[PDB]
């Protein structure tokens, strides 16, 4: 494929609301997509005071890290809390879900194999 | 089905080559999880630098501290915390920190790149 490199500030991409049956409060922008990459793609997700992603499962792994604010992860079995700094596997099939209990915006970055989509 | 760690609590592997000084790298999600590529992140001292090179995967970097200088095929940029990077499979790319404090940065590469 094509030769060079990107260097972007991430909060200069565009954002996209997200609003499904199991999605609310939710904008994310793609800093590497599907257009972009051979292999995986960059996610930046902003979560919204009282936002929240109700738990699902897929059929490919998440790599997650947190770059901003408090996150509460739902789990198969309860919930649990981290914070800026924090990384997240999720095996492909794993309950997992997220929600702000916060005030202020939580940030985190998601990367997926690109087959699972942007 | 699910790690949650915080990435400090992960022991860096301090790097010291012809080609890299100054660098400790931590193996986040590493290949006994990850099925399609691997999570590091990367910490560099002043002074510290990754030499130019090249590999035939690609690289995806999300800057989390700092002022990174970025060596290119032509000449550097400087960039800073919340920047990402992507780098083309077999771009010429390095990085220098001419800052005085640590710079880190997110990297991850597909698999067959190894940790
Ligand atoms: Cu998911
Ligand atoms: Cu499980
Ligand atoms: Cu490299």
């Amino acid at each position: 494929g094509p030769s060079g490199m990107i260097l972007k500030r991430a909060y200069d991409v565009t954002p996209q609301k997200i609003s499904t049956d199991k999605v609310r409060g939710v904008r994310k922008r793609v800093l590497i997509g599907l257009k972009d990459a051979p292999n995986f793609v960059m996610r930046l997700f902003t979560v919204e005071p009282g936002g929240l992603i109700d738990r699902a499962s897929h059929p490919w792994e998440e790599e997650i890290f947190v770059l901003k604010g408090k996150l509460t992860v739902l789990k198969e079995q309860g919930e649990e809390t981290v914070e800026e700094g924090f990384y997240i596997f999720v095996e492909p099939n794993e309950i997992h879900g997220f929600r702000n209990d916060t005030d202020s915006e939580v940030e985190w970055l998601c990367l997926i194999p690109k087959e699972g989509g942007e």
